[PDB]
């Protein structure tokens, strides 16, 4: 055996020969570091029994275990393989127990397949029988994508494992972790997945969410594929340099999907087609968000709001953390420290801003006739709590307010209880959106206030390498009971069900509106309901750096609205770090400055009315706001087609192997390259400039660089921002709120490619109504430049903004002097616009023009 292909047979202890012999595995301690000493033999596991059966959907096979005494509990002697050719580019197979039903994820979006195998498959599937393996190859070039033959299938009641060889080491995805780089380290790495409230630090632990999807770029042609495991039990994923990946889970079934595409963006599109495309955000949620844990009093909160408004900082959203509550209890506010909370909210609204309030899932069980607590009383009447293993007594744990019970959001009546809590509280405080936190679910005691019984659920045969080494650590007992099943099976689904329920609440509380939900814990599919933030980071330069792969991975996962706490939640932030982070932070899809309890202020205005940090912050936030129409259109494409929003360079530049591991730079969509300074003391950044024409965003000048590493000069007040030739970017003059900015004139920036062509598009709707896309109430136009001519072409025209918006400026980059500019409307001329030309920079600006939004125009020039 090649040592890189050994599949570790002793994942559960230090390897020894005795155990190896006992398990019937192979023993060879003569390998390199991390190479498994004890590994599976060539004939371990299952074989196909008899013949495969053609079905309407694909085929089934019966798999029979070649006998062996129990290692990690009761083995499954007869396995059923069911394979479904669901679409031309999506294959589904599951391995179940022939004789017994087992837990299967009750996903809100994925449905079972009915009817017949798709025609025109891009993939071919091959089963081997002695021993069992499954292989998926790309039909066009015979590339083997999925091939399980490298290792055994293991299928015990609490230990399920399958491995696959990979065509390349360009592997991206899995979560939620701090990987520290974007392209996977394939050198014997294990990543546990089990939702858990822990710090996103350098330790490589399981964090708040569970994401099994990864994407593999097969080669420079762009051909790519993805694999998703629909399984919500604690699990770990093991990467090795064969290259290969192994999924090892402690329950449920092995339910896999394989996705093929011609490009990385196509794989993401196929994945999101299956699990659910992300929600289209409220346009205001794309503005800047400010927050902290423990303003302490409303006066303090209002003081921060007011200095940042007086600074003229673009600033749409204020979040209120648990300090607003009465003794950290949901659905109350502190009538002394937060006295006047409703008036303050009116003041936010009057200034065009929005209030987002935190809501935790755990509910104080401290209620008496003397001092009742309505949410507990109402929830108990509805009997909607998670129960102890007895099935009938609500489980008791401890969170912010003290002893608490936990809502069972898998119960349909829990969403009705939850909705009523919000409608009641909203009548007192008119919040605009909801931040759901501690929803792993996070418990300050292990399991419950009485601990956990010793049983195969709380103390399973195998425990993946999760933080602290026990499943119920800082969460619920694994034998706790909910409508969807036992905690052991549904733990990873708690935050997911909470988001579904919260989205359900929003149908009543904000009728017909998208509102905004931000969640900590996620499962596959969570992006359909909620934004995500990367959690309780730290004010260090490492955390700044680690944020970029985190944002990119969540964009693969269909949660494009994701960002960390800008400036760092834990710790006082240094001015230089916070300045650099604010600069980068202006370009995260979710942009929120958030700070932990007790640390020095890190709101931009706190650094000084005339400070460099505040000037640079306002500068780059104004750029962000100017580009909101482009960012919003990217979100429209995520929502409607499944595209990423913050995008790895490799998704556009995959033909260039220099981009395959780039993670200190990223794109907005196809067209905008962001190059932050990420090193302490630095005024330069080593950056890659891909193989395109690029223009400096601010000056419009063409950089000399192309397809090369450069040291980009970036002084204290600068971040690198470059526009890609070939693309047209719609813009709107900024203001300090999106409420106000949406009323301003629009602009186009045309970045010409080598052929003096460019293309772009603009989506426009009312920015807040839910399902404007499904119900087709929007504007979509296309811009295309092909020498001497700009065409504005309208493809969907069912929204007309009543604010009478128009493009009143067109900036053309990389152009020779335009002359004799004409404007035709519906092909009818026409008014002669002003043109300014900078011959040194090759930039033309067309002004004194008024192209109505939603109308077709031709603009033409000579040279
Ligand atoms: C950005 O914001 C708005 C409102 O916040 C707007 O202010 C208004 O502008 C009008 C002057 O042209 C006034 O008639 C009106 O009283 C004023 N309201 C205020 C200050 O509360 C700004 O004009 C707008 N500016 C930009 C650049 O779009
Ligand atoms: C948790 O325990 C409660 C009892 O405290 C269960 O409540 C039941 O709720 C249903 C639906 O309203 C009623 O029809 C039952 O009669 C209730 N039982 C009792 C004993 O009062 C609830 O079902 C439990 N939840 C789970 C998931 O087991
Ligand atoms: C890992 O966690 C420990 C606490 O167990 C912490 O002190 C340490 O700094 C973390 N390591 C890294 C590399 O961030």
């Amino acid at each position: 055996v090649n040592e890189l292909e050994r599949i570790n047979c002793i994942p559960d202890q230090p390897p020894t020969k005795a155990t190896c012999d006992q398990r019937g595995c192979c023993w060879n301690p003569q390998g390199a570091v991390s190479v498994p000493w004890c590994y599976y033999s060539k004939n371990h596991s299952y074989h196909v029994e008899g013949n495969l059966v053609n079905t309407n959907a694909g085929f089934t096979a019966r798999l029979k275990n070649l006998p062996s005494s129990p290692v990690f509990g009761s083995n499954v002697d007869n396995v059923l393989l069911t394979a479904e050719y669901q679409t031309s580019n999506r294959f589904h197979f599951k391995l179940t127990d022939q004789t017994n039903n087992r837990f299967e994820v009750p996903h809100e979006h994925v449905q079972s397949f009915s009817g017949n195998a798709a025609a025109s498959l891009t993939y071919q599937v091959e089963i081997s029988r002695q021993p069992f393996s499954i292989k998926v190859t790309r039909r066009s070039n015979n590339r083997v994508l999925f091939d399980s033959s490298i290792g055994p299938l293991l299928f015990a009641d609490q230990f399920l494992q399958l491995s696959t060889r990979l065509p390349s080491t360009n592997v991206y995805g899995l979560g939620e972790h701090v990987h520290q780089q974007y392209r996977h380290d394939m050198n014997w790495k294990t990543w546990p997945i089990f939702n858990r409230d822990t710090t996103p630090n350098g330790n490589g632990t399981n964090l708040y969410g569970a994401q099994t999807f990864f994407l593999c770029l097969e080669d420079a042609s762009g051909l790519s594929f993805g694999v998703f495991l629909m399984n919500s039990n604690a699990m770990e994923v093991v990467l090795q340099p064969a290259p290969a990946i192994t999924y090892r889970t402690i329950g449920g079934i092995l339910d896999f999907y394989v996705f093929l595409g011609n490009t990385p963006e196509q794989v993401v599109q196929e994945y999101l087609e299956l699990i659910g495309r992300p929600a289209l955000p409220s346009y205001w949620a794309l503005g800047f968000h400010l927050s902290r844990y423990e303003y302490g009093t409303l006066d303090n909160m209002r003081e921060v709001v007011e200095r940042n408004r007086a600074a003229q900082l673009p600033y749409d959203v204020q979040h209120a953390d648990i300090d607003y509550m009465d003794e950290r209890r949901d659905f109350t506010y502190d009538s002394v420290d937060f006295k006047g909370f409703p008036e303050f909210v009116n003041e936010l609204h009057n200034n065009g801003q929005k209030l987002v309030i935190i809501v935790d899932p755990a509910i104080s069980n401290n209620s008496s006739s003397s001092k009742p607590y309505g949410p507990y009383d109402r929830g108990s009447d509805m009997k909607i709590w998670v129960n102890s293993s007895d099935g009938v007594t609500p489980l008791i744990g401890e969170v912010w307010p003290g002893q608490t019970v936990f809502p069972d959001y898998t119960n349909p009546n829990c969403a009705v209880w939850w909705t009523k809590e919000f409608e009641l509280f909203h009548n007192q405080v008119e919040f605009d959106g909801i931040w759901i936190d501690m929803n792993e679910v996070s418990n300050f005691v292990d399991g419950s206030v009485s601990g956990c019984s010793t049983n195969n659920l709380n103390n399973p045969p195998f425990t993946p390498r999760i933080l602290d080494g026990y499943l119920f650590c800082k969460t619920l007992c694994m034998d706790a009971v909910q409508h969807w099943g036992k905690q052991y099976d549904i733990h990873n689904l708690y935050g997911y069900s909470m988001a579904v329920a919260t989205a359900e609440a929003a149908k009543t509380v904000f009728p017909n509106k998208r509102s905004f939900i931000l969640t900590r814990s996620t499962f596959a599919g969570s992006g359909k309901f909620a934004a995500h933030w990367l959690g309780d980071n730290t004010a260090t330069w490492d955390d700044l750096r680690w944020s970029i792969p985190g944002v990119l991975e969540f964009n693969l996962f269909g949660i494009p609205m994701v960002g960390p706490d800008i400036c760092g939640f834990a710790l006082d932030t240094p001015e230089e770090l916070c300045r650099r982070w604010m600069q980068l932070g202006a370009f995260y899809p979710f942009s929120r400055n958030h700070n932990g309890q007790g640390y020095k202020d890190q709101d931009p205005a706190s650094f000084g009315a005339d400070s460099l940090l505040l000037n640079s912050s306002r500068h780059y936030l104004n750029i962000r706001y100017t580009l909101l129409p482009y960012l919003y259109t990217l979100f429209f494409r995520a929502h409607s087609r499944g595209d990423t929003v913050a995008r790895p360079l490799l998704h556009e530049f995959y033909e260039d192997n220099s981009t395959w591991d780039v993670h200190q730079q990223f794109l907005w969509g196809p067209g905008l390259l962001i190059t932050p300074v990420l090193d302490e003391g630095a005024e330069k950044v080593m950056a890659y400039v891909p193989d395109a024409v690029w223009y400096d965003y601010e000056t419009g000048s063409q950089v000399r660089w192309r397809k090369q590493k450069v040291e980009m000069e970036l002084p204290g007040d600068k971040i690198g921002l470059h526009l890609r030739g070939g693309y047209i970017f719609p813009t709107q003059q900024p203001n300090t709120t999106t409420l106000a900015s949406r009323k301003n004139p629009l602009g186009l920036i045309i970045a010409l490619d080598e052929n003096k062509e460019a293309k772009g598009e603009l989506f426009w709707d009312d920015g807040e109504t839910k399902d404007t896309v499904a119900n087709k109430v929007y504007l979509l136009c296309e811009f295309s430049v092909t020498q001497n001519r700009l065409e504005v072409n309208i493809s969907q025209s069912t929204y007309k903004d009543p604010n009478n918006l128009a493009f009143n400026e067109i900036k053309i980059l990389g152009t020779e002097e335009p002359s004799n500019v004409t404007v035709k409307h519906n092909g009818v001329p026409s008014t002669s616009p002003t043109v300014t030309y900078d011959s040194n920079l090759k930039v033309a600006i067309i002004t004194d023009i008024d192209l109505l939004l939603g109308e077709a125009y031709t603009v033409e020039w000579a040279h």
